[PDB]
């Protein structure tokens, strides 16, 4: 289900993508070919397996294109269907020169989405019968942001942070400018009460120094997996409370190894930036 | 070199992409330990080898943030350097809280384009001592086509078709409204005699019935290497002047076999759909 927030993100991204397409004037071969009264039933059907994502985008790319009433679905799969090769993920009836004309920027919108939920429910399987959940992060394309979290959502993952605002992460710079990690903790306890503290450490030393500080939220950067074990041993002992993210030297091969040291969740930019396109094509 | 055109998008992209983190909230904790008259002199990084590209969409973004005199440049890198690990890209010196606020918009660009001029090098070494020429696709995300197109003439590759209106690209849905591959081709010959012919067939049995009508280009539609040699045997023989470019089943392990085949270019949409991030990161 897209929100108001991400269907205005979705409909700025299908205009973009519509007005690549169109600059440099109209498909003059559908012109040429195909009358303007021609319809046809055209199929998104998938050439491999994944997961199904961004079927409303579709859908809205049509509306742009041919009108909300220009087109009929005559059967659609839900978003986060898990689907094999040869799927039909959605059949239409559309005057056969929209479809043509919406059919790349349709397509590239879709295949992208389907990627990005199909990755994450590849990573969610992984860490199956562990705690842990999987989660994005600020490493989005640009215009996209929106989208690809909605994408990793419909794989089963669970988004973080949305922006600079969301929360307060403090990170190497700040506690250098604070002085110590402690410094800038307190600093910012001050400055915004209200927000959910996240604090960055890349090592054990400073992992042990921002405990008892209790933040909400501390990411272990580029741990080993036995530094993760150390890290989860001494919260659980010392800041029950404290949450553990890793964040750094993840590989779909060992996001279980990772996930059974006991960390609550895994950070996973690769989910957002290098995405694998889920190839899908039109059919008519 | 970003042309006047390119860099209109790039801004667009910029631009959209601090809107996304600054929607938010600015960042609080940048501004509760870093004093707005901190400046430092901060690196880009590589984290990893490959071919840079994007570079001047950094400055671009710290233009936006700290104003064009807002910084200073004390070293960079050329767009197209193939570059080693700890490799610095670009040294600056700014202001502080600008930099933590540019960082991650300014990273996921330069990461991206980085991430597709890698890839294209890689096929371009693939098909080295070969004439065939690596070309890209209108398989681009919405919003950063410019962008892509741009990062894989960087990589060595060159850019095919800006949208819909560039040429005339015949495909089976045009064949079949016209009846016939050969109909299609006269259809749009006389609708649009000033634009490019590109016919896309499937068959070899495609390939000799267009033969003769001697389109510019014909887009070989996931042939095995044996129907790739074929088909340049005929139009050797029959249509020298048809330039020919393979599409569909290429993978980087094929690439070279197809190469040799003496096609003129070897479609990869997986240059720009399908890309995995350059590891960057900015260290100050
Ligand atoms: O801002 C956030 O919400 C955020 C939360 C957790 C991690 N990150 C970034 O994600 C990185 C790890 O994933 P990856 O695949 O990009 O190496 C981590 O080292 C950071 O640079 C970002
Ligand atoms: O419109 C263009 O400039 C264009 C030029 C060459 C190829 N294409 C598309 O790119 C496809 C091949 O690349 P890939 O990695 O997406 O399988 C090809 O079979 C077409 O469907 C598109």
């Amino acid at each position: 289900g897209l929100s108001d927030w991400e269907l205005a993100a979705a409909r700025a991204a299908i205009a973009r993508g519509l007005d690549e397409d169109l600059r440099y004037g109209p498909d003059v071969t559908t012109l040429a070919t195909v009358p303007a009264s021609a319809t046809t039933t055209a199929s998104l059907v998938t050439r491999e397996a994944g997961v199904v994502a961004g079927l409303d985008v579709a859908l809205l790319t049509l509306n742009e294109v041919l009108g909300t009433n220009g087109y009929r679905v005559l059967d659609r799969v839900e978003d986060g269907a898990r689907v094999p090769p040869g799927e039909a993920l959605m059949t239409l009836e559309a005057q056969t020169r929209g479809l043509l004309t919406a059919e790349r920027t349709m397509l590239n919108l879709v295949g992208h989405l389907s990627g990005i939920a199909t990755a994450t429910a590849a990573w969610v399987d992984a860490v199956r019968g562990t705690k842990a959940k999987i989660r994005d992060t600020r490493k989005t394309l640009p215009g996209l942001r929106a989208l690809q979290k909605y994408a990793v959502r419909t794989g089963g993952g669970v988004n973080h942070r949305l922006g600079l605002g969301d929360a307060a992460l403090i990170k190497d710079n700040h506690v250098a400018a604070a002085g110590s990690v402690v410094d800038a903790l307190r600093a910012v306890r001050n400055a915004a009460p209200d927000l959910p503290c996240e604090v960055e450490v890349d090592s054990l030393e400073q992992l042990d120094a921002v405990l008892p500080e209790k933040p909400e939220l501390i990411l272990l950067d580029n741990f080993a997996v036995w530094q993760t074990q150390t890290a989860v041993q001494r919260r659980d002992s010392r800041a029950p409370t404290v949450m553990l993210e890793s964040s750094g030297g993840l590989s779909l091969q060992t996001a279980a190894t990772y996930a059974e040291t006991g960390v609550d969740y895994l950070a996973v930019g690769a989910l957002t930036h290098s995405v694998r396109v889920l190839d899908i094509g039109l059919d008519m």
